[PDB]
C-alpha cells in the first residue's frame, strides 16, 4: 500500500533512469508511467484504462516530463487547476531546460515546483532524495 | 540574498522563526509582515513597499494560517487569479494537522503545507529540508 507516483514519461531510457533512481534512493513507491497527456488525465480522473480505482490508486504526487512530445503540459495543468475536484493535486515539472523563462512559465501555469533533470544517475539520486524528503516527510500532502 | 516574505504577527513565533533560520545556517533576508494587507502590499509593491529597492521581490512566501488578521484564502485566490503574480511560491504554515484543512490549503492554491514543528530543534530540521528543496533542488521562478 505504497504511495503512487504518476509519471508522464514515454522515453524508454528515461523510464529506466527514473526507475533506477528511485531504487538507489532507497525509496519505496509505486511508480506508474503513462505515455501522453490523455493517459495522464485518464489516470487522474479515473477513466477508461484506469476506471477501476483499486488497480490504479490516486496519485500522491505527479511528475510531468516537459520534454515529452505528446504531452501538452499547459493544457493538462490548466485543466487541473481550473477544476475544483482535482486542483489540489501536487504536480511537479521535470525538464532539461534551464531557461528562466521556461521555469517561470511552468510556475505561472500552475506547477507546484520545477526540477531541472540532473546530468547523471548519482546527481538524480540526490535530487529525488531531496524531493521525497520534503514532499513526503516534511510537508503534508493533500488527500483526495 | 534571497528575501523570504513571512506573514506572522506573534512576537514569539517571529522569535522562533528568526532563531530557526540562524540555527539552520541559512543566509536569507526574513521580512515579517503583520496582516494580509501588508503581505499583498509587499508583493504588489504598494505604499510602505513602493520602493522596490528597499523591499525586493520575495523568492518565497510563508503564510502563518493561525494568524488572526490573515485571510489566507482571500490572499492566495487573488494571487492565483492574477497573471502578473500567480507564479509566486507560497507555503502555508499551521499548527493544524487536519487532513481537511491540509487539502483545502492545496485546493486554494498553496504550493505546499507545513505543520509547525513542536520545538526549535524539529523546526530547524523542517526548514533545512524546505530550504534544500526550494533553493538547491528546484528552480524558483523569476519575477
Amino acid at each position: 500500500t505504497l504511495p503512487t507516483v504518476l509519471v508522464a514519461e514515454d522515453h524508454d531510457y528515461d523510464k529506466l533512469i527514473l526507475t533506477e533512481v528511485f531504487a538507489r534512493a532507497s525509496i519505496s513507491a509505486d511508480l506508474r508511467f503513462v505515455s501522453d497527456g490523455e493517459q495522464t488525465l485518464d489516470y487522474i480522473y479515473g477513466r477508461n484504462r484506469f476506471a477501476d480505482r483499486g488497480d490504479a490508486p490516486y496519485p500522491a504526487i505527479v511528475l510531468l516530463d516537459l520534454n515529452m512530445p505528446r504531452l501538452d503540459g499547459r493544457k493538462v495543468v490548466r485543466l487541473l487547476r481550473q477544476d475544483e475536484t482535482v486542483r489540489h493535486l501536487v504536480v511537479i515539472a521535470l525538464s532539461t531546460s534551464e531557461s528562466a523563462k521556461h521555469i517561470t512559465e511552468a510556475y505561472s501555469i500552475g506547477f507546484n515546483a520545477y526540477l531541472v533533470k540532473p546530468a547523471n544517475i548519482a546527481d538524480y539520486v540526490e535530487a529525488i532524495r531531496s524531493l521525497w524528503h520534503f514532499w513526503m516527510n516534511t510537508a503534508s500532502l493533500p488527500t483526495t
